[PDB]
């Protein structure tokens, strides 16, 4: 019963969410101050200007039949029948400036298409409405949501927010808007933590309940809101009750409205919102601010709008009529243009230009309506003129940013968006443009005020440490686990790690492998150094015995050579092992063995036996023909358990050394039964005892087969022990005779 | 232009998908033989019977205004205006038997609610239509999809199909139907592998493309189809081109139709479909089979239906008029009732009963229409009579299975479903009822024919081995990993495993821990057994020395006791270690030490020194006062690397044993300078040599600190060596005198 009707040659219908959707009991609730009245006056402002100028339908006066949708599709369909009552076969509306809600526009488009009434819809961004095979009389001055979904996944990719949660309003704007976003999120490798839907249906969860589900997954600290204006207002309220806090990535449903966050700015602080690219209509705000509840009689809802805006009473709102000041008026202090005001004016002018071009075609003789337009053809108006319209946007400077009002082949606008940030200015909140999106996002990250004073991170799992690997479970991208690889495996990639080569450390960066260092007994071996001094001390004792003198002299020379060789071999064996000098250590054992053979040969005329005694020993075969070992190469000793432990192992296993030296160890048995021959009796007893000590030492080294570093000292101990026996026993008769008896 | 109109006092509207949806060019395609014509004739059959009998509106003749929806909401809205043309303020349809598609029913309900025309809709199962605040003049003889979603998650829970993929038609039946299923899947811990949508919109992927996405995740071998009849027909076709194969869990959209799988039965074999609980109307098939294209003149689509059903030409379909046999007719050979035929008859009768009760109220005097029904009140008809209707279902035996046609408070039916299985009968495919769902599913699993001849498994990850653990990543239930726990940790639960106690094996089931067995040298030690025989052999030699005889006799007794004790201690030490007998091993070392002290005391009048010699040694303090060890308890030797290796370690560390026995080892040094005293000279030399051998043996045991099993044999070797020295040296003079000289 409440409507706007203005007489005119051609009448344009208009659907505006003038009053916000009511509760369950009341179909129509409070008034929509920004998105229901400013837009309504924008249509009225455009129609006044269209009739004012003489270049757009000068001979035709444009009338209006504007209704209210109450933000409900069912209510919108109820009112929309007035546009079609006179159109039955039996005001003859030429066109309809479509609804401001995707559900409302879709509902009314399904009806108007039957009667061939073209519909231009500002602010309706559902991607379903671009299906021209179903809505064949529908065009919009705003882009679809197929582009807004791109502008979100790009923002969620610029900041590596790969683990996000989605909340979407029920209907067509939210269901299809979030359906395209999850498609654009999959391409950019973004994982949806959880997807929820809110609305007034019984299936939908409560706003507190959906808030809990967002909090259940604390890793995803950003949520994307493809929600309507009322749901966005209420969801932020539900986050105030729980006192939660997220980073809000919002759509044009939220947009750049201060009223959504009114009172709950604490949780909505640092929000990222995607408003369509638009500019204020400067001529419009002059028209709007001049309005008063006394002259705007043509607008029925304006009287109620005046009361609600200023919280005063015109006649009986506060049981009286004195609260509303007579001098009070709309000004820049309390008024800010709705973002989609240009898209309403362009929508109205698109209809006028379509008729104006058609009028110049069907009625060229007269500027007024001719007989061809007594009955109007909707299909001709839409397909030929409206769908191919092209003009400079009125009331906008021709700076190129205003661009054109052209529709594309789908009857849609250009996909350009702005990015806003909710910031606090000394206790006052506002939206600041922090980027845009024409085809690639360009964000001014330095000016963004974040919710927690730092760039939010929304990742399913934390990055893995350099010592840690990760793997992809089937169907997941953003979620992994951090398994630390064992200190011997190495990382070819973060996806898999496996062992290096034997005796090969996996470097420090762990992405490569390098051979483990070889270990050998250095000069730090005090015990080995101490035996070396003892071996040198034994040589000094032999030299003292030699210095004392000056039977046969062959025994003295042979005994001296063996003892010195045994002492010298200990120092040589304690040196740094090498593959070239591997045979020297093997030869070192033979040098002591040759000395032992000489003692047996000497103990067993006299001048002749000396030549056959040393020669009989073999002389170690001239050191195996001047000698590099029995095994041509020296092996790096590596255990199955690496543990950063590698030993230098010569080719010889230290097993055949008991054969070459064992030749001189068998003559002691023949001297075991030897007796008398005095004073040669004492010499034989010492030699037998000396051979006994050598046998015990050999089993000790054989027992210590493992622990080469420890077993290495066994050879030094055996070498020192052998020298003591040879020097103590063989040199003992000389010490007790030459030194013991001063006669010599 | 094609419609059915029958004159009557009250006219009922009817929307049926008589012709299947056409391609892009053609709005209306082929005829819907089962779900568009059988239902249409079912409504006509009911109206004939309602006017036939005299107990349901006897004084009122029921007319019909039946239209075709072409299976499109936009086309359905176009036709539905004929029900409302006469209802403007300026046939006066009393009620509408609603559409067969949720999108169609929702679209037409939004229009009829404005003019207060009650709508009864068979076959429309969208859960959105139960929102009586939005569709306040809508009732259905079929349950909502809120119950069908339960019947799926229950089936997907009966068989542990926790990893499933969902395909849903675009619109209201599929979008809301799968929205409720995923809610019922979350409660029953079911993970959705992937959710995909199909349709004729441009956003939707192709049927081949969505088939590929199903194949991308081969773990989920079962998919749930909340899809319409045409999409289910086409999706199965797309699986034939790829020659894929899944297990199909389907909704009433698929239902029990043979036509969906016509030609692609190979991939659709072993399907699980959820058809609403229904019974054939026996009186109806009699009416249907009697129809011929010559008498059913009231049905315009019937002539086209006759041609398409039998692939013949009536007038010019095949460019001639001879293919259609005159004698050909519908019979049981080629005809099977549509499942939702009773729900159509009940829908028609629900309208008749609502008017009949209203007629008995407003016009009780006459059976005909009175002045109160010249203008009909829709709200009174719906709220008071229709919404509270209750009657026995006509043409159905009163067996209780027919039940009542009552609507609940939401204007819906009872949520009872049947479960069908697609099976092959000798090369012929058919659906077999393999269960039902009233409130709990009752499936006959033995009769189910599965797709791959075995029960399908749809799990995200395979079950973990008993040696393997698993963990839950955030937000996942059905997906895990199988990490094999190391052989020393144990499973408190499958979620976490950690180490057992030191020296405690984690049992065999791995869910517990038991102490590792203790290891000790058993009788298998041949070397230890061999030294025992040698030790016994040494005792025999001493006994032979004693038997030879029969200065002073104290030395012979003291020497014999020490040698026998040394040999005996080796056998005692080689026994099984115990904590009670720990001191015996410590005492065993002292027994040899006491013997060594006796030799020093004897070697160092004669009768008097014997008492002070053995007493001077201390006698091991009477075995430490009859002795169970220095450490009160015996420790189980455990090394940080368990490796199923535990050793029995006595409290004594084998370090103080060199002190008690060392008392008898110091007297040898005093005898080192001893000489002469002949024949006591030989005894002293042997004792000094014997002490020397003991010193070398002690370092060998000290070196072998580790390897207790190996180091254990060191004590046996040392014990045997000590006995040889004592017997060889101390007993040597007696052997060479008593045995060597036959005079004694
Ligand atoms: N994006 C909306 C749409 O339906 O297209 C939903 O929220 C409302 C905004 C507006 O009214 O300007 C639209
Ligand atoms: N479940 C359906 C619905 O829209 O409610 C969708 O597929 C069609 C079945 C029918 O026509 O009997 C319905
Ligand atoms: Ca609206
Ligand atoms: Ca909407
Ligand atoms: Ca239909
Ligand atoms: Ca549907």
């Amino acid at each position: 019963r409440r409507e706007i009707k203005i007489e005119g040659d051609l009448v344009l219908g208009g659907l505006f969410p003038i009053n916000e959707k009511g509760t369950g009991t009341e179909e129509c609730g409070r008034i929509n101050e920004d998105r229901g009245i400013q837009r309504l006056e924008a249509m009225l402002f455009a129609i006044d200007e269209i009739n004012k100028d003489n270049y757009l339908l000068p001979g035709v006066k444009l009338g209006v039949h504007i209704l209210d949708t109450c933000s409900r599709d069912t209510y919108a369909l109820e009112q929309s029948l007035e546009f079609v009552r006179a159109s039955l076969t039996k005001l003859l509306i030429a066109g309809v400036i479509g609804g401001s809600y995707s559900s409302v526009s879709i509902q009314v488009a399904n009806l108007l298409r039957l009667f061939q009434i073209p519909q231009i819809s500002y602010a309706s961004t559902s991607a379903k409405l671009s299906d021209k095979s179903r809505y064949d009389y529908f065009a919009r001055t705003v882009p679809p949501d197929f582009y807004q979904a791109k502008a979100m996944a790009e923002i969620l990719r610029f900041f590596n927010w790969t683990y996000v949660s989605t909340v979407a309003s029920e209907g067509d704007y939210g269901e299809t808007g979030i359906e395209a976003f999850e498609q654009e999120a999959r391409l950019r490798n973004i994982c949806i933590a959880t997807a929820e839907k809110v609305g007034r249906s019984n299936i939908r969860k409560s706003y507190d309940s959906v808030i809990r589900e967002l909090l259940q997954k604390p890793n995803a600290r950003v949520v994307v809101l493809f929600m309507r204006s009322d749901d966005s207002r209420e969801l932020i309220a539900a986050a105030n009750r729980v006192n939660a806090s997220f980073t809000w990535v919002a759509s044009d449903g939220w947009g750049a409205q201060e009223s959504i966050v009114k009172g709950s700015e604490h949780v909505a602080y640092g929000a990222i919102t995607l408003e369509l690219a638009s500019h204020p209509v400067r001529q419009f705000d002059r028209y709007f601010q001049s309005l008063n509840p006394y002259n705007n009689h043509r607008n029925p809802w304006f009287r109620d709008f005046w009361e609600q805006k200023f919280q005063c009473s015109l006649q009986n709102k506060r049981n009286h009529r004195q609260v509303c000041d007579k001098h009070l008026a709309i000004d820049s202090s309390n008024y800010e243009q709705e973002s989609k005001i240009m898209f309403v004016v362009n929508a109205v002018y698109a209809m006028a230009h379509a008729l104006h071009k058609m009028q110049r075609t069907l009625c060229p003789n007269t500027t007024k309506l001719c007989d061809a337009m007594k009955i109007l053809d909707g299909k001709k108006l839409y397909k030929e003129y409206l769908l191919k319209i092209n003009f400079t946007a009125p009331f906008n400077p021709n700076k190129g940013a205003d661009s054109i009002v052209k529709f594309d082949t789908f009857g849609d606008g250009m996909g350009r968006y702005n990015v806003f940030n909710l910031q606090q200015t000394g206790g006052k909140y506002s939206y600041l443009k922090v980027g845009h999106w024409a085809e690639t996002l360009s964000l001014d990250v330095d000016s963004i005020h974040w919710s927690r004073n730092s760039v939010p991170t929304s990742q399913c799992s934390d990055p893995c440490a350099p010592n840690e690997m990760k793997n992809m479970q089937p169907g997941d991208v953003c979620c992994w686990i951090c398994i630390p690889c064992e200190p011997y495996e190495y990382l070819v990639d973060e996806f898999t790690c496996m062992d290096c080569g034997p005796g090969q450390w996996p470097t420090a960066d762990l992405s490569g492998c390098y051979n483990l260092p070889e270990d050998y007994i250095k000069w730090e071996d005090a015990w080995a150094i101490g035996p070396v001094t003892i071996a040198c001390l034994g040589f000094l004792c032999t030299c003292i015995v030699i210095t004392v003198f000056i039977s046969g002299r062959e025994l003295c020379y042979i005994l001296l050579f063996g003892v010195s060789l045994s002492y010298c071999m200990t120092f040589f064996f304690i040196a740094k092992p090498s593959p070239v000098i591997c045979a020297l250590r093997r030869l070192g054992l033979g040098t002591s063995f040759a000395i032992c053979y000489s003692a047996l040969l000497t103990k067993t005329k006299f001048i002749s036996p000396s030549s056959q005694v040393f020669i009989c020993l073999g002389l170690i075969l001239v050191q195996i023909v001047m000698v590099i070992l029995e095994t041509p190469g020296t092996r790096r000793y590596t255990l199955p358990e690496k543990r950063e432990t590698v030993i230098l192992k010569c080719n010889v296993k230290d097993s055949s050394m008991l054969i070459s030296l064992t030749y001189d160890v068998v003559l002691v048995i023949l001297c075991t039964v030897y007796a008398f021959k005095t004073e040669a009796k004492f010499i034989g007893f010492t030699m037998y005892t000396t051979c006994i000590i050598w046998l015990a030492f050999l089993p000790i080294f054989y027992v210590t087969s493992s622990d080469y570093r420890v077993q290495t000292t066994t050879m030094c101990i055996s070498v020192s022990l052998s020298g003591f026996v040879v020097l103590g026993c063989l040199f003992a008769p000389k010490v007790h005779i030459v030194l013991f008896q001063p006669q010599k």
